[PDB]
């Protein structure tokens, strides 16, 4: 099946989302969904030696302005594997401007990894791993010759309006 | 497509069976085949630093009394990836009781590692093998509050019955 | 859906083809797609602890004298998840005969990650690199008792006119 | 040279200690400083299919009530190798009786990872993490037959002052 | 200190000896232990994608007629980091001839791991994980243009015999 | 032993070096050797989440103007253990500034890796490569809010006259 198309945003929208996860933490690999065929892709190797910080993919049926369903970050201990699906609760979002695109990003946890249960808003993480992320996505493109600006976090009601947002914007470009 | 509705229980059922892994030996993450979409997913991480000391996974068109397809575990060298599809000969089974659902799990090796060519019936297995299986499924789910009972081990013959018991499961359930 | 008929052979054939990858680099695990389900499965596991020295897949929507999918090898730094779509370009073909049956592997690069931007034609590989490949097919099936024979390396245009055969030979096939 | 007779307890005692570390995070293997030649040794292998849940190791030039220097976990994200030193801030200390000797162990975090620059003492620490590490302790003998209990957590104070116990006892021991 | 001139043999030799590893199961670096230094040192990397299939290393204060400490080859399920100390129970011994020396290696497993305590002779080995030790050794120079032969087995008491003899060289060599 | 002071800078200075490393490629942890005990020693971990491109490390009996021994970048495949002693061919050299001291870098391959034996000078690395080291540099520390500056890279002749002024340089601090 397609993925992308065929799953709900989630079980309980915003409060818990699907995330589908694309690239596992510590991959240099920028893996994607492929929107046609429903296949992991590789799309690219970063020109860096970074990785990522987090399992990082997309929420299902939503939409972006950068052309893409909306970006989601999930906090997992031990990585997950690529198309692994993930219910997730939004603590924070992550302001990003790329190539002149929107295109900020949900910071959520598994539901169901007790190690999270008392993270709910973008104050219970630690700052330095809030800035680590940042920084990956201020540099990570650097070698690309891509601009992003990084603007800040918002908390995590901003966040699931952010979500309720990306879900209208599937509706209206798939009708 | 849906490798649990759609892949039939094995090649040579029930002395060579098709075992669908969900999980590697050595995951924390507990991964489930979606019987509504076929994807991969989390659905919990388990509350104890153990690991899951087989590739455990299901096999296809079977059911069982907890209400899912029946539990296999392989014994593999190298563990497999997700979704994985491996050939494997049923060699005894683990008598288990979870949360008062009869819960058993056949153990397999692969047909076609030779390393196991002489594995063939639950004697063949180092006892130490057979105490850490059994241990782990004792006490993994301890701190979720829930009641597992390990009774014991059959043998290969009473796990080849099982098979056949969830064969038939599966037919009347799916219809 | 299935990817060996359902992808197109590349988006610039025969200068860059779609691999889909069975094998990630480092595995002793010898993974096949399973052209009936579209799953991953497990073929067998090499009889010797050899591991693949390239990510290892098919070009979709290809066939071969071997009656399989045209063998291709992609050389990846970090290497990819079982199914995972590689934009290649071909540089070389290495020329094998197995068990009696034409089943050369065209080798390939990433064209998206910039470390080989520079490797376009077999010349540009280390010579002890296509030497470990070439031994590896030499005498990875010895203890199967399979013969194989590796007769040397093609250059980039001779990979590219044996991707278009395939291309053809599965049109045929497939009708 | 000899790390557990040669290397202080700490730069700062007891607010920052070396920790030396015999396991990393996700080992089964349960390696020790040997005492007497200074080597890594393989004590045993846990006997069930269970992961150190932290980086695993003594402080210098202590002693302890079970014949062995003072026990130190450290939450590491990245584990280390074993034998390396890590500057660690003692924040909490678990209570255990180990075979009818006192062997509580001390709960710290690298100095030098900013993530971990506001976890200071035990109320810091996810319940579900505090909880991950007893149940470990709990039960990683039990196929060895030996008693464990775990009494509970005490705070960073509590910590210190059986710090210096513990650096009191070796002097003793080694005049 | 020096591993290999300042540790015995074993603790109870020739039923029990100490294995120093110094190469990882899965491993293709060829590690070694500098008998000057004592510190690890790569000797090369194999030339072929090949792997360690055991943990691989010497027994202290041995000699043998390559002019190296006598070779031990260790079955641990997860590897050891390189200079670990290992109690191991010789079980069995391979016959190679490697460039015109003699060069014979124990098989043993470790006694603190009762996964194998059925283990006790070279009956016990599967025969398909011999001939794949064998074969490592049988083709793993050949691109070094190295010639080895692979004689076969000796069992556990043949074993023990050769350990004494290479302690008899040692103290010959070293006085 | 104390690796630093006594071991010499490489058996064929500066055509072959020793480098030990400090940390292998893909590690997060800035490992380094302890100058007075020996010791591997975790300085810190990086505050944003990059890797170590290459396997990274020292030259013995070498010193440098930012008061450490002298920096040595080893282009392994499979990446090293720390302590580990390679023979190293320089290839050329990063021109560093570190926070207002001179740092610049060998690069290094191994003499005894055959897939490097026509890298020999910089012109043979990928120039991506060059560019995702220099980066790496660039930018791993700006999290730490120091300086730094990459003014390009020089070729193997310069990289060897700095070899041989760090020699001097220690002989000089360490009479
Ligand atoms: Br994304
Ligand atoms: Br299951
Ligand atoms: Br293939
Ligand atoms: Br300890
Ligand atoms: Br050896
Ligand atoms: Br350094
Ligand atoms: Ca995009
Ligand atoms: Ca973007
Ligand atoms: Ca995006
Ligand atoms: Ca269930
Ligand atoms: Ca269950
Ligand atoms: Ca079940
Ligand atoms: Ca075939
Ligand atoms: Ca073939
Ligand atoms: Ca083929
Ligand atoms: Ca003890
Ligand atoms: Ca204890
Ligand atoms: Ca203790
Ligand atoms: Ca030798
Ligand atoms: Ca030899
Ligand atoms: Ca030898
Ligand atoms: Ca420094
Ligand atoms: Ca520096
Ligand atoms: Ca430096
Ligand atoms: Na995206
Ligand atoms: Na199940
Ligand atoms: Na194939
Ligand atoms: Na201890
Ligand atoms: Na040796
Ligand atoms: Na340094």
């Amino acid at each position: 099946m397609n993925p992308f198309h065929e799953l709900e945003p989630g079980p309980e929208v915003p409060e818990v989302v699907y995330a589908l996860i694309e690239i596992p933490k510590g991959s240099r690999n920028k893996y994607e969904l492929d929107k046609k065929t429903g296949l992991l892709k590789l799309d690219r190797v970063l020109y860096s030696p970074f990785f990522y910080p987090v399992d990082y993919g997309i929420i299902p049926q939503t939409w972006y302005d950068d052309g893409d369903p909306f970006d989601i970050m999930v906090i997992m201990r031990e990585p997950v594997y690529p198309l692994t699906i993930i219910e997730a609760r939004p603590i924070g979002i992550m302001k990003m401007e790329d190539s002149g695109d929107k295109d900020w990003k949900v910071l959520a946890v598994p539901v169901e990894d007790p190690y999270f249960n008392d993270w709910k808003d973008i104050s219970d993480v630690p700052k330095a791993f809030l800035d680590e992320i940042a920084h990956f996505f201020q540099r990570y493109k650097e070698l690309q010759g891509k601009t992003t600006k990084i603007e800040g976090w918002g908390n995590a009601e901003e966040a699931k309006r952010e979500i309720l947002r990306a879900i209208e914007m599937y509706k209206e470009k798939f009708g």
